[PDB]
DNA sequence: TTATCCGCTTAAGGGGATATTATAAGTTTTATCCTTTAGTGAGGATAA
DNA sequence: TTATCCTCACTAAAGGATAAAACTTATAATATCCCCTTAAGCGGATAA
């Protein structure tokens, strides 16, 4: 399937666009999903550096996806 | 490691860790020059914590995130 | 009643009790499992003499022992 | 909060003591230096007080500052 | 579809450093072990 | 009735020390705290 290594939010916010757009999964959805806006949503995409984890784990959940740690 | 789904469990696992390599909030809030403060309310209040401190810890502890299914 | 200070005063005391009801060393004795002998040391030399014993023969006059300042 | 019952017990009695001795902060070592026995002893009266003498008993009694009688 | 935008309530991060704790030591306070002698205390029992 | 002896298995207590456990400091380490400046995210929602 597909894993690299993330250490970066700019990096990461990449890789989870990159999850919706090959779903094609508009922001709007995952927002109305979830239960946060879509301004949020894009923010985030644009905006990575200053997000809170909260938003960051629940907007996994969206993408329908996880996450784990490694050396 | 295991898979993490909330914030909450986010910060254990790298606590959990932080403790097995016998290293100190000082010694490795200096590593990244960040606040002493600011790795205690990480683990203990994560939830609205900056992605930016997270990698700036997570490359402290000398490992890499990655996403999965 | 007054306080004793030695296992003597403590001896004559609870003897003058046991010789006042009537009863004998070899009957006290017997209600209480011990040597009838370990009741006449008990009066005439109690210095040597057992707690245990102390509390067989006190419980066995029906009385009990409570300190004082 | 300062007042005792009735002991009927070695055990009852050794511990009420070993209470007397604590809530006034004294070591089994500086009593026994008093009365002129070993800690060693004040020691397994608190704790084996069944096969100890009275001799030792009132020499404890004495040396924590207390005294008893008989009651009905 | 999505990057943007005023108002407005709630909070992390960089500073600077301290209440607050969990650990190492550091010793007190107790409990135990050795050897010997001596006296319970239990069996059984008998003077006076 | 009660004080005493005789044999025996058992241990207090005292002399001489010391293991093992309870409380006290050291002292590093994790959580808190005040103040500023700054961005988040929700609301209703609109330009591109």
């Amino acid at each position: 399937m597909s894993f690299q290594k993330i250490y970066s939010p700019t990096q990461l916010a990449n890789a989870m666009k990159l999850v919706r757009q090959q779903n094609g999964w508009t922001q709007s959805e995952l927002a109305k999903k979830i239960g946060i806006k879509q301004a949020t949503i894009s923010n985030f995409e644009n905006n990575p550096d200053n997000t809170t984890l909260t938003t960051f784990f629940k907007i996994l959940q969206s993408l329908e996806l996880s996450m784990t740690l490694c050396d």
